[PDB]
């Protein structure tokens, strides 16, 4: 689809068997999801944004379905205020900015 | 133009007579720029992101030229780590997401 930006660009995702909403976020390098139950091993990581840093769990080779498009990649899980789909997954579903 | 997301979507802006680079950020409601010299009155505001809040100065009806497109609107100025162009200005230059 084409998405204008008069509202937040929220989409439905399926990850770890669960349905969630997430923001398509071109300003995010990585994908960061609110605390949730994912299986398997992970590695600690710290990421920074406008107000400081947060500690997240890094999961690799995670399957995520984003508005009906499948992608596999790294997902960070931790105390983000909003679920974010970052460029690591936006590139895999073919997402572009246009003006 | 059309912009893919394999790199950060950075663009040149002109604001307050000064040239800067900024991220086209669909995950940002508002536009937030690093400390800089702007003329005129402003109002204090606090905004939140991944790691907490920051205090910014809110300037209204500011002219900004974003990759050669003029827009007028609110610009927030404060300790953001990156210049961000948010949806309040992205809508005025006709920017869309596509996949
Ligand atoms: C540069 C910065 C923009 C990146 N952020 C992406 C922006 O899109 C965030 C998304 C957001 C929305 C709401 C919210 F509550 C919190 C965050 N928006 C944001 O702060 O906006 C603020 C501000 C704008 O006006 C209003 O609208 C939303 C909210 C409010 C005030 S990030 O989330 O910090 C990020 C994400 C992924 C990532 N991956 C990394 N990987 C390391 C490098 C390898 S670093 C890293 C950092």
């Amino acid at each position: 689809p084409q998405i204008t930006l008069w509202q937040r660009p929220l989409v439905t995702i399926k990850i770890g068997g669960q349905l969630k909403e997430a923001l398509l976020d071109t300003g995010a390098d990585d994908t960061v999801l609110e605390e949730m139950n994912l299986p398997g091993r992970w590695k600690p990581k710290m990421i920074g944004g406008i107000g400081g840093f947060i500690k997240v769990r890094q999961y690799d080779q995670i399957l995520i379905e984003i508005c009906g498009h499948k992608a596999i990649g790294t997902v960070l899980v931790g105390p983000t205020p909003v679920n974010i789909i970052g460029r690591n997954l936006l590139t895999q579903i073919g997402c572009t900015l246009n003006f």
